């Protein structure tokens, strides 16, 4: 089949970075297999076209780092508490309260803000997969809404006895609420990543992918990293770890995380690290030395008070720094325009320089610099012939958006996220003039009332407070 | 007499108490919020009109503490990447020099477009252009028809500050082909050209039309148009306003800062309010809050311009009043309330590394009646009680973004993106209804912004400024 | 003597097993001094204060009254802490503890006493304070938004070299 997108101004993001003016797209078996500017050719027939005039196309954006089950926990629990505060009074024991079917609706409804949000791409990092049934909800959904993702399995299998005391206390603070523990022994977790892999790698005709995820530095043996890492390598993938996101797990053994994993040989080129906020210029020229590509979730690190990443740091080095939204619920919201607008102001304000990320370049964080953090640059990440036509359709002709006239900076500092009218993943028509192909609008209020009522009932469940009294100071 | 009934809301009334009430409703009549209700325990009156509620959350309307609205077709490309003073010489100044009364009409046509559908009602226009001929006139006319709450701050400059003058010949040089201006006027010229203005238009287009004076920065006006403003604001009842401090070449006048130089002159009181409290110390906070300084905090432009981060935690925590403004239309570049107050939430969480460092029921209440507070108008506005007026919105939280929500303040701040307001009222009237605009009709929308593109560009081509430049990653 | 007085009962019902090496140290420099402890258990200190406050509560014509003192957050039990707040509000009373007074105690369980307090649910309007110089933004909000009164001990601070709060 074939699909034909006309008279647009593509933004291709390529090696020229080409802004191409009334020019067309010509689409093949999930291939970007033509362009050409129409002024000076004919596009190709094709089985269906899709009208851009007056439209923007860009390739689809890139969600570096996320996490999608969580999403059921925004809206009031998730709020107002530190990062392991957050993670061990809401996280952990709300997810645990979440049954597969439960799963199933967090992801659609992860999925059609994203999509909304022009997000094709996702990274989920999945710390719920140990409980059973859940993978393979998940993965249903996944394939059936059509978008691209890599689902990076975590695990622990590592006890941090330096952080018990910390965590009693903190528990405390919310006491009816569990303690929860998802540790598994490293041969458990290596079976079960591998099967997982072995099932689902490759799947939902390429648009699935599995990778390893060793949670942290301090929640994983060194057994367990380099298993990894010698997978990742093995199988031609990536794999991911959360990297110094607080002040806690700030020094491993004496040492930053990132000379803790130089130490035992375990920094990498297919290595995607999370979180470099607690980072120094030491850690950045580590990760410089041997490629590693990161992930900045700008938002999250304001949301949980963690503070600021240096960003700018890594992207003056070249470095390979995509934006991650992180969770449904430290955000708390799926939509990457407003997280690049973030990603460019936090850092201006705090570097007291105007121009310190040109809103071309956050752009490429969102698109082809995001695709480079997951190994997937020659596959996605721009608007040219070979790639997937992983592409999205802007329309600037709203209020917020006018005047525009450098494209970039309309985007990065006048959208809201609302301007995406179609969405293609892997050529296939997700969201066209905003009607999600998985959540049609006659079925949708229907859908998110269903999502508000597990929701709440996930919270009794866990007796976790919902909606905590009116507070100001 | 006529009468308005909105209904089987979540009323999130910011009253004394806070309150927030489940099915209940608003009575309207005559501009004001006349009873409320709750639908269990109270039949609503018979009303001329009612709108259903049924399913969203009613709020008093955003207030927006400190704007520019003429800017707005500005933005687009020319004007970001600048530090504050490259910004005003490179591109405000001479864009809005360039721009003809009916450019100015169609500006504030489209600002107001945007500023109701992310639910703002009342407006702090700072007005730096009403020194050019047939602005004043052409921007009147249309906040009238439009219906919006609009404070008209008449901004005025006296005075050379002859220290800046080879950093901005330096700056002009980014693009000298774009003229360097001059909006200086004579002291008395102003105080006249204000006065009438303040005579001709305040309290018009049915009260919801003030005018203050704005002597525009301590470097930039003489202590006899500072106190003149001071005693006008007194003597009519109003207030005035003043920039302080938005850069590092601000930060010193006569060898102390803005704060302490105004205290020197006895020209810190009550009625005004401050904005842009970036370069601020302790000693300027305990400054303001002895003479109870109203403040707006231009959070998002304040990071846009590269000029920091400022000490709102401090203020808020010392009960002043400090509201939330979006600024230039060109310096932001949005004039969106949730989106600013989103970033207000989280800029400074990171900063302080604190989690909880403000609420958000705190950003809200900075939205909303602690903003009409910093505009000494929180008798008229800024939460859904008897007797103030009827500024509401309504909306809907049944969309992907905000589901699910449970508490409503975070779930409006943290998750919701600008477009989830539905209903706004202004005095009374109904402004938007189901999205649709009253003084800007779907049917008329898309060609309304075809124009404002078109003004924008000619603006751009008349002022010789570039409106796309290159490609630029690094 | 006629003196009004509030006798703030101290009690210590905890070890602090991190820091008896520092204190072995310090020890050297007086080595014929003697070490002391006056630990006592948690049910011992109870009885022994609420006795003291049943005896003298109240009594000189009014002038004397009884408070108990857990020492500070890390060489009392959460038991402990609960229990005088609990005491303090049951006799219409405060209570009143040591927060944070040298660099070695600024930490309790990973983070700030204050912020270990508010965790507990510790902070409230009967709870007086004292000695915050190891204080940050952070703490002093949590003690605000609790309404915890403060004893600043300016001088002292000063002459033991701790800083200034
Ligand atoms: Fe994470
Ligand atoms: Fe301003």
């Amino acid at each position: 089949q074939t699909l034909s997108i006309q008279h647009g101004t593509l933004v291709t993001m390529d090696q020229y970075r080409r802004v191409l003016g009334d020019s067309w797209v010509h689409v093949q078996d999930g291939r970007i297999v033509a362009l050409g500017v129409h002024a000076e050719s004919v596009p190709p027939p094709a089985d269906r076209v899709i009208d851009a005039r007056g439209k923007v196309v860009l390739p689809g954006f890139i969600n570096a780092h996320t996490h999608v089950n969580q999403i059921l926990l925004r809206g009031g629990p998730s709020h107002g508490r530190q990062f392991y505060d957050w993670l061990f009074n809401v996280v952990y024991p709300g997810q645990k309260a979440m049954r597969p079917e439960d799963v199933a609706v967090a992801v659609r409804l992860y999925c059609a803000e994203a999509v909304r949000s022009g997000i094709t791409t996702i990274n989920e990092n999945a710390d719920s997969a140990i409980y059973p049934g859940n993978i393979e909800a998940a993965m249903a959904v996944y394939g059936e809404v059509g978008v691209r993702v890599v689902y990076a399995r975590m695990f622990f299998d590592r006890m941090d006895g330096r952080i018990q005391g910390y965590v009693d206390a903190l528990k405390a603070r919310s006491p009816q609420v569990e303690l929860c523990s998802i540790m598994e022994e490293t041969a458990v977790a290596k079976d079960r990543i591998t099967a997982l892999s072995d099932q689902y790698h490759g799947t939902a005709g390429g648009r699935i992918s599995v990778w390893p995820a060793p949670a942290t530095t301090t929640a994983v043996t060194v057994e367990g990293m380099r298993w990894a890492q010698a997978f990742a390598r093995d199988r031609a993938v990536m794999w991911t770890l959360h990297m110094a996101e607080s002040d806690h797990d700030e020094r491993i053994h004496g040492m930053s995380p990132a000379e803790y994993m130089e130490c035992y040989g375990l920094l990498d080129e297919r290595l995607q690290v999370a979180h470099c906020v607690y980072f120094d210029r030491k850690d950045v020229r580590l990760l410089h030395r041997h490629n590693v590509k990161v992930a900045s979730q700008v938002v999250s690190n304001a949301y949980l008070g963690s503070g600021v990443a240096p960003v700018p740091e890594m992207v003056e080095r070249g470095m390979a720094v995509g934006i991650g939204t992180d969770n449904g619920n430290s955000n708390d919201s799926v939509n990457m325009i407003g997280d690049m607008k973030f990603m460019a102001h936090i850092h201006r304000a705090v570097h007291r320089d105007a121009d310190v990320l040109t809103p071309e370049k956050i752009l490429e964080m969102a698109t082809i610099d995001g695709a480079r953090s997951l190994g997937m640059d020659h596959e996605i990440g721009s608007i040219e012939t070979g790639k997937r036509a992983d592409l999205i359709l802007l329309d600037l002709r709203h209020p917020q958006t006018t005047p525009h006239h450098h494209l970039a900076a309309t985007i990065v500092f006048q959208a809201y996220g609302n301007e995406v009218d179609t969405v293609l993943i892997d050529g296939n028509v997700v969201m066209e003039n905003r009607r999600l192909s998985f959540l049609p609008p006659e079925r949708e209020l229907a859908f998110l009332e269903e999502a508000q009522s597990r929701a709440t009932a996930i919270l009794q469940r866990a007796n976790m407070v919902a909606n905590p009294a009116w507070r100001s100071l």
